[PDB]
């Protein structure tokens, strides 16, 4: 039986809210406030998600959090991408139930061209006909693609778990076509790591301003953008890509 995406089907958060008023006229402040509720909402969701995925408690209890942190970016473009691709069709950027990005938000939201690369990835999900497994396969597949260049506490064991996870996609895909799909679907999870690059610039210049623009971020957000996304903007910490760019 498919134990592998039972698993992945039973752990897969359900929606999450982002608690912002839609009867307030658009604004940068309360879009970008609305955005960080909602992120502290899924961090919480990603973080139990991610524990209760095959073998990731054989990580050291460091490298789970580390590796939760460095990849939630790419975790959420992705999950969010395909919402978009099922609720909207791509038509727009579907963060939440409550709160759904058209073109004027994503202008007013000061991140424009961050969110064309963010539909364009929702967009993609349609033209490859990603099904829903290859999705939840990929997506887990996510949490393993970018670490510390110098390492993990327990880099052997992530090096495991990231080959039975590239295994497993593989596996949904063989259930000349599998070459040409795993091409495919590798060169999709690769596209994911440009756009969350972008994102993590864009939110570390929001927080070093965020005092100007009226933005506060929680507590939480704040540490982890202060500690964890400068390594990743500094090179310490880099995505890992099946194809070289
Ligand atoms: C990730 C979100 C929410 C979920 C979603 O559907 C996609 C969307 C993409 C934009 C994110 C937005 C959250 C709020 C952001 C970014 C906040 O980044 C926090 C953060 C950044 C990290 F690199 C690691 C972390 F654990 C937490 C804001 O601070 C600026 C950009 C915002």
């Amino acid at each position: 039986q498919p134990i592998f995406l039972n698993v992945l089907e039973a752990i897969e958060p359900g929606v999450v809210c982002a608690g912002h008023d839609n009867n307030q006229p658009d604004s940068f402040a309360a879009l970008l406030s609305s955005l960080n509720e909602l992120g502290e909402r899924q961090l919480v969701h990603v973080v139990k998600w991610a524990k209760a995925l095959p073998g990731f408690r054989n990580l050291h209890v460091d490298d789970q959090m580390a590796v939760i942190q460095y990849s939630w970016m790419g975790l959420m473009v992705f999950a969010m991408g395909w919402r978009s691709f099922t609720n909207v069709n791509s038509r727009m950027l579907y963060f939440a139930p409550d709160l759904v990005f058209n073109e004027y938000r994503m202008h007013k939201s000061r991140m424009y061209s961050q969110c064309v690369r963010m539909r364009h990835l929702s967009q993609e999900f349609g033209w490859l006909q990603i099904t829903p497994q290859e999705f939840l396969c990929m997506k887990a597949l996510l949490l393993f693609s970018i670490i510390p260049v110098d390492g993990l506490k327990n880099q052997k064991f992530f090096d495991e778990l990231r080959m039975n996870y590239i295994k497993e996609l593989d596996r949904i895909i063989a259930c000349t076509s599998c070459s040409r799909r795993f091409y495919q679907l590798t060169k999709l999870l690769d596209s994911v790591q440009p756009i969350a690059r972008e994102l993590h610039q864009f939110t570390f210049d929001l927080l070093i301003k965020s005092h100007m623009v009226s933005v506060d971020f929680p507590e939480m957000m704040a540490e982890i953008i202060s500690v964890q996304v400068p390594k990743i903007l500094s090179g310490k910490v880099k995505p890992i890509y099946f194809h070289t760019q």
